[PDB]
């Protein structure tokens, strides 16, 4: 599950059935080194 | 509107009827800070 394969829309409280994970950032990998 | 929702082809001096605006582009202000 990484930002390329879904994307952002609302927040969790709209959604019925919605679970708490984690999404990967690929840009965080890269700007911190 | 974003780079993330738009695609750059061509240039403002062909498509008839382009307008002046700003996009914001999320990389940057992740690569600033
Ligand atoms: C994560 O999702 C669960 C699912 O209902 C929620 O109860 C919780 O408040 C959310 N946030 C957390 C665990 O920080």
């Amino acid at each position: 599950i990484t930002t390329d394969n879904t994307f952002v829309s609302g927040n969790c409280d709209v959604v019925i059935g919605i679970v708490n994970n984690t999404v990967y950032d690929p840009l965080q990998p890269e700007l911190d080194s």
